[PDB]
């Protein structure tokens, strides 16, 4: 009945949304390589994945999901819009602001709009709500790359270094400024369409949902809820689970590159990126199958299964070499694809009350993103080779198999 067109009118709104961000992450790097600085940026992630979660979820709970949403759209909005300021008169901190303030929208968003989809409507198709909302996403991102990426790019001031050094001051300092003429367009773009968003989700009056209310006394505090979390397993194990995918995912197309140059000769960095874009298009194509295969089955077995498979593809990529490891890695996002859904429905389907700050936590988990990443320079270093280190998202995969085979409660 009426849990049905908010559910359609939010993939939409996946959709759009996964388009606008990831338009905002390609114009990034530019706006920044425009020039303890970068180290800053990076902690952006950590603050907006790992601080705002909880307090996110606080929101939640003493509002509503909706309310999180809506805030969460608004702070994405109001840091991006620091930019146009920030850009023209060229102060970095406005910029750095801006940055952080987008940061805590997407955690906001994040812990948000995932629990909202899986909640919206039956807890049976929970899961496969939130999988198609991403499909829906992950076709924004193709979309966001494909067309954008291309056309977008044709705006933006090609400069070798080489000339960027030589240029005088009062010519670099013009070069500059020539930038950010050009993200200040697709960037009114980007948060106009985040506002259509908010806007579209203020209007759109939703069910009523027990995960939202209000309703509790001394017993709905934090630290209730959370001790209340800390006895359910599955959901601990999802948070295990989620630290481990993040980790895995990352893991994989971070040193993706680096292992098709290490492992191909001659491959070169600019070619590799080939196998890079494959690897999304796998991701996608993955999750659009993925989604169909959980309407006929189990998620936990589709979970399990696609768990399997990826850590398989895994240790090929490690033992093996050539394009045949190679090509396993890439084909392994295909895998990967349902995984995130999939795990976080599974991780609080069926939490009520605790629903929401139960994803705060899960959220917190892409910290593992970063955390990998020394790991894997570690691992790789000590191995020699990068196909070895593959060895440890094959290991994450595994971990999140045995959660698929110990997903459950009751
Ligand atoms: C109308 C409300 C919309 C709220 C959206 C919050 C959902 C979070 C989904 O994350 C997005 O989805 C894709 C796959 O995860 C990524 O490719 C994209 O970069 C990422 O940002």
């Amino acid at each position: 009945r009426s849990y049905i067109i908010p559910f359609a009118l939010l993939c939409s709104l996946f959709f759009l949304w996964a388009v606008a961000n990831n338009l905002n992450d390609i114009l990034l790097p530019q706006f920044q390589q425009a020039f303890f600085q970068a180290g800053l940026i990076q902690s952006a992630f950590y603050f907006g994945y790992f601080i705002i979660p909880i307090p996110a979820g606080i929101l939640m709970k003493k509002l509503s999901y909706k309310a999180g949403i809506i805030t969460g759209l608004f702070l994405y909005a109001l840091g991006a819009a620091l930019f146009w300021p920030a850009a023209e008169i060229m102060n970095y901190t406005l910029f750095l602001v801006g940055l952080f303030i987008i940061a805590a929208g997407l955690g906001c968003l994040e812990t948000a709009a995932n629990p909202f989809v899986t909640v919206l409507g039956p807890e049976s198709s929970g899961h496969f709500r939130l999988n198609l909302a991403q499909t829906f996403a992950s076709f924004g991102a193709i979309i966001a790359v494909v067309f954008g990426q291309s056309l977008i790019l044709s705006n933006v001031p090609h400069q070798s270094q080489d000339v960027l050094d030589k240029m005088s001051p009062e010519q670099l300092s013009a070069y500059k400024h020539s930038l950010v003429l050009s993200v200040q367009t697709p960037y009114m773009i980007i948060v106009a369409i985040v506002l259509l968003v908010a806007l579209l989700i203020m209007l759109t009056k939703f069910p009523a949902l027990q995960s939202d209310n209000h309703s509790d006394a001394k017993q709905g505090s934090f630290s209730a809820s959370l001790s209340r979390l800390a006895r359910i397993r599955h959901w601990r194990w999802a948070v295990l689970a989620q630290f481990c995918y993040v980790g895995a995912q990352t893991a994989c197309w971070s040193y993706l590159i680096r292992y098709a140059v290490e492992e191909i000769p001659g491959m070169t960095a600019g070619f590799a990126a080939n196998y890079l874009t494959g690897t999304m298009v796998c991701f996608f194509i993955g999750r659009f199958t993925g989604t169909w295969l959980i309407s006929r089955f189990a998620p936990h077995k589709v979970l399990a299964a696609y768990a399997l498979i990826a850590m398989a593809l895994c240790l090929i990529s490690a033992f093996a070499g050539g394009h045949v490891g190679l090509i396993a890695l890439t084909l392994c996002s295909a895998f990967m694809s349902i995984q995130y859904p999939t795990i976080f429905s599974l991780g609080i389907k069926n939490l009520g009350q605790d629903t929401k700050y139960g994803s705060s936590f899960i959220v917190m988990t892409i910290i593992g993103g970063g955390i990998v990443t020394p790991v894997m320079g570690f691992v790789s270093d000590a191995a020699g080779n990068i196909p070895t280190a593959e060895l440890i998202p094959a290991l994450c995969f595994a971990v999140i198999f045995i959660f698929a085979r110990f997903r459950s409660q009751t």
